[PDB]
């Protein structure tokens, strides 16, 4: 069976993920790698209206305290399944054909952001933002679909001031608050996959929290430094000072779905060809996989495409 | 490897599901009950009580169809949760299709209630937007073998005398959410038969517009879908909603569904419930600590967040 390579292109908004990952594809034959954009068009309007603007505005009004934390929540709640959906459908549909892991691919799809996007790192950042519950972030997170094999991730780096300075180009609105939470939460989710390939146990690190980034290198971190440590939230413990039994359980699956990802790190701090050039090298240490089908990678090409055509601005 | 029956029991609410499983239950059977305590308190604050005052406020016209929309979506992830997480550390234990079952696991709902039936109940109430119901479907997890599902059958009238009896914390005696949610699961039974028969949604759309044996694709779920939020200006569909449509038709086709008839006393209902497991589908387990394991989860779910 044909090979297959799929790369999601992760991490903050504003670091020059969408052009680094264009010019990769542009590299390529319009025929062996496809690039699935951000569903832009479904976030503006098939979905909903003005989703990102909606966003914003949001956590603005409530910023502002003209609206309460309560209406905050059900509002970026709602936004959030509405950023999600493309991403969840096309996982769904593309799952069947993904065989086992695995000389170049006979494809090669780079997405722009995976499904842990839209379904863990934003809400868990409009969580520390205030503007979402802690159960509401675990409740996505039970949702998160299985991780297929040869799911690989690039997060990328990019130091705060320049990053401050990209960033201020302009229905987004500068939210630097936001940005710090969202770079933060992306540097968990780093050092979160390196502790669980590590052999890191939450259950057994829980209370190494209770006193108060490298995703595929370096010794394991401490569960302080992970996205467990997020959930040590008032709201989730049991009068017993203990996590409750529904939302561990979610921990549970937060560990299995992030612990079979392989996860790089690309350095943003320099030219878009240098970003390129630095992604096509990453790219050669990362695991592909076999179709289930001898029509798979017509079939997946054609959803890539499709979706890129509907969807993507 | 042992093996395990599950059964889940879902259906409208108020045609007494609840009070037949608990008579059915009273060591190698176990009941996962209802998440009251969760939907009351753990997940969120009354939300029964919110999804109901919502409408309530939305038919009263004290707020717009988008205020209702956002409230219910952000309430059905709250309901859907219990369900949600408890089918995802389920699921590595599950084995293939396989004597009586080492373990028999009787759940009150599966994930599709919360995912797909009440949030489409809500969109023909006109308080949830078609797209966020798409959005529910394709986060529907993976039907595993031995997905039994029963459904209810009740005349509406009786239903409507038990759902008066039945009413939980904060709900509201709503008529026009009993005819919608009861449609919805009419047509989930009618889907299952019109894909297990070989429909294909995309084949027969057609016929939603254009005007083996199988139900119309009219009398499906596929119906709600051909919803004006969800079509192009040339009346297609959206690919991305399509996708959805073929999400929803792998998740449901290999789902085996039961009619149980409420129309009789408790006692009547757990005997017909326990006629109806022969022909349930039973699995292997994946590891020899997996019953174990089952039972622990089940008891934990029912002492933290049953009533
Ligand atoms: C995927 C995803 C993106 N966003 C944001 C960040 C950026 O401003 C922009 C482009 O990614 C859009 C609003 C979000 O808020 N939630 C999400 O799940
Ligand atoms: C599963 C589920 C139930 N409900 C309702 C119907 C009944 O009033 C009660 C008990 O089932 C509770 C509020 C709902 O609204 N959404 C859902 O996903």
């Amino acid at each position: 069976m044909p090979t297959l390579l799929r790369v999601y292109i992760d991490g903050p908004h504003g670091m020059g993920k969408t052009t680094t990952t264009q010019l990769l594809v542009a590299l390529g034959s319009r025929d062996d790698i496809v690039y699935v954009p951000e569903p832009m068009t479904y976030w503006r309007v098939l979905g909903a209206s003005e989703t990102i603007a909606n966003i914003y505005t949001t956590q603005h009004r409530l910023d502002q305290g003209e609206i309460s934390a309560g209406d905050a929540a059900v509002v970026m709640t709602s936004a959030q399944i509405t950023m999600g959906m493309p991403y969840a459908v096309t996982d769904a549909v593309l799952a069947p054909h993904i065989g086992g892991e695995a000389p170049p691919p006979a494809l090669t799809l780079i997405f722009d952001r995976h499904p842990i996007a839209a379904l863990l790192c934003y809400p868990a950042a409009r969580y520390l933002m205030g503007s979402m519950t802690p159960q509401a972030v675990l409740a996505f997170v039970a949702l998160i679909p299985p991780t297929l094999p040869g799911t690989n991730i690039v997060l990328g780096a990019l130091p705060e001031d320049r990053h401050i300075d990209r960033l201020a180009k302009r229905g987004e609105r500068l939210d630097l608050a936001m940005l710090a939470a969202i770079r933060r939460v992306y540097g968990l989710l780093a050092n979160t996959v390196r502790y669980l390939q590590c052999g890191g146990s939450w259950r057994e690190d829980w209370g190494q929290l209770s006193g108060t980034p490298q995703s595929n290198a370096g010794p394991r971190p401490h569960i302080g430094d992970t996205l467990f440590t997020l959930f040590r939230a008032p709201e989730l413990l049991a009068p017993n000072g203990d996590l409750y039994n529904v939302f561990a359980w979610a921990l549970d699956v937060l560990a299995k779905r992030l612990r079979s990802m392989h996860v790089f790190i690309l350095d943003y701090d320099q030219s878009p060809a240098g970003c390129r050039d630095a992604l096509l090298q990453l790219t050669s240490g990362m695991v592909q996989t076999h179709v289930t089908t001898p029509g798979s990678i017509p079939t997946i090409c054609d959803l890539a495409r499709t979706f890129a055509r509907e969807m993507g601005e």
